[PDB]
RNA sequence: ACAU
DNA sequence: CGATGT
């Protein structure tokens, strides 16, 4: 129904898919940029998404708050509620950092707790997510 | 089909 | 038009 605005936003930017990933996180209400992550130089967007909203949660963890993230991805939402990413990405030494942050990324989530409700941004409704690249 |  | 995903 309602937006809530006292929020991290997550989005990913890639070129190609699998391509180039990067991602974001942002204040939902101001569109202050909190984080961005480096170019990863091959990934898939579904990871890359996974990635982020895990960077959210460790981000949001440090600083002791309790926002929510919005992310517009039931893919990843799903992988993170799950702790586990479910990537079709070949393993081969073009993808291996991707891969190590993926795997490091589940392996936070199987030793961390967190209360973080992870939302999904209803883009149907309220247009595209804060954090997008467009 | 839905979400990217 | 292609690809990543549930
Ligand atoms: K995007
Ligand atoms: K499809
Ligand atoms: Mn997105
Ligand atoms: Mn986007």
């Amino acid at each position: 129904e309602e937006i809530i605005w006292e929020s991290l936003s997550v989005d990913v930017g890639s070129q190609g898919n699998p391509g180039i990933v990067e991602y974001k996180g942002v204040d939902t209400k101001t569109g202050e940029v909190l984080f961005e992550r480096e170019p990863i130089p091959i990934g898939t967007n579904n990871m890359g998404e996974f990635l982020a909203i895990v960077h959210g949660l460790r981000y949001l963890k440090e600083r002791n708050s309790r926002k929510p993230i919005y992310s517009d991805s039931q893919t990843a939402i799903k992988w993170v509620k799950d702790k586990k990413a479910k990537s079709t990405l070949v393993r081969n030494e073009e993808t291996a950092l991707i891969w190590k942050l993926v795997d490091e990324a589940e392996e936070w989530l199987n030793t961390h707790t967190y209360e973080t409700p992870i939302l999904k941004w209803q883009t149907d409704k309220w247009g595209e997510i804060k954090a997008d690249y467009g």
